[PDB]
């Protein structure tokens, strides 16, 4: 060899260390909204038997039998509430992934006539506790997990029954 050689080397180890990385905040994200998914699963026992024994769904966390949102807390999630059968976890405004900061998901089911769907993914609305349907939250500003930081099997749309 000679010093171009060399010379291309250098460069090449330079290429190597100034590299591009991966998405890897998306994977972290997804790693850190694992957390919700389990604080929000966690109330899906007191929502479904509030709804089997009342006919409606639970309003609000207090009758749902659950503690206070801001109670249900982990490392990455600062509240999950449940409206109108709705668990909705939000993240962490801090401490926690750029990607999911101050973000909500839902997990909310639909009543079939011979099962209990679960659905989870981007926030969803119920208007009243009777509802059977569901809709997106609302646009107002970006509290909706972006689908890329969700499980491809927590990707259920407002739609999906
Ligand atoms: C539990 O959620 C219910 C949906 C709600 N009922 C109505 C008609 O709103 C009820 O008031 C709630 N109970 C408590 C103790 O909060
Ligand atoms: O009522 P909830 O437990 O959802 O908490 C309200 C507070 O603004 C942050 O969640």
């Amino acid at each position: 060899f000679t010093l171009i050689e060399l010379m291309i080397v250098i460069a090449i180890v330079g290429i190597l260390a100034a590299v591009a990385l991966p998405a890897y905040q998306d994977y972290t994200a997804r790693a850190q909204v694992s957390e919700a998914i389990l604080l929000a699963e966690g109330q899906k026992s007191a929502v479904t038997e509030y709804y089997l024994n009342h006919g409606e769904w639970p309003g609000d966390n207090s009758s749902a039998g659950v503690a206070t949102s801001a109670d249900i807390k982990g490392k990455y999630v600062q509240s999950v509430t449940v409206a109108n059968g709705v668990i909705t976890a939000q993240m962490a405004s801090s401490n926690v992934n750029n990607e999911i900061k101050s973000k909500k998901l839902s997990l909310w089911a639909k009543r079939q006539n011979g099962s209990v769907k679960w659905f989870c993914g981007q926030p969803v609305t119920r208007t009243t506790a009777t509802a059977t349907d569901v809709a997106a939250a609302n646009g107002k500003t970006d509290d909706k997990i972006n689908t890329k930081h969700l499980p491809s099997t927590c990707r259920d749309d407002s739609s999906a029954s």
